């Protein structure tokens, strides 16, 4: 319960500070491989408002396990950094891994 609200807080902090990556009100886009390391460079600012590094990791894990995120991992879609800049493209293997994950969760 407390850990859940702490995870939700981390997700709200991610959407407020990096909405290009984590504001999913209209769209969701593939994230850079290693986006977690980029987020953790901001850990000091997050901790001042009550968000720990481990809650930042839990929030990214929750965000990227959602089916709508897995569904956006299609071959040659663009991966973005925290500010929505294009950095790479989704590979066929990554797209296959994502669809396999979706099929497992609905079963």
């Amino acid at each position: 319960n407390q850990s859940k609200r702490a995870r939700s807080d981390a997700l709200l902090w991610l959407a407020a500070n990096f909405p290009e990556a984590f504001d999913n009100s209209l769209r969701i886009r593939p994230l850079k491989i290693g986006i977690m390391s980029d987020i953790l460079q901001h850990a000091e600012k997050a901790e001042q408002v009550g968000v720990s590094k481990s809650k930042l990791r839990e929030a990214v894990v929750l965000f990227t396990r959602r089916l709508d995120y897995l569904a956006c991992l299609k071959a040659r879609e663009v991966r973005i950094d925290l500010h929505g800049n294009p950095v790479a493209e989704v590979t066929e293997e990554e797209a296959e891994n994502a669809s396999m994950k979706i099929k497992k969760r609905v079963e």
